[PDB]
């Protein structure tokens, strides 16, 4: 099971300001962000 906005809380509550988005990535939370 994978949840949009449960998975765009958790990558937001960690990745700063670097973070771009968050969504489900097949069936699992995936976290976008740069690095530079």
């Amino acid at each position: 099971a994978c949840n949009f906005q449960s998975c765009w809380a958790t990558c937001q509550a960690q990745h700063s300001i670097y973070f771009r988005r968050a969504f489900c990535d097949r069936s699992q939370c995936k976290c976008v962000f740069v690095r530079g």
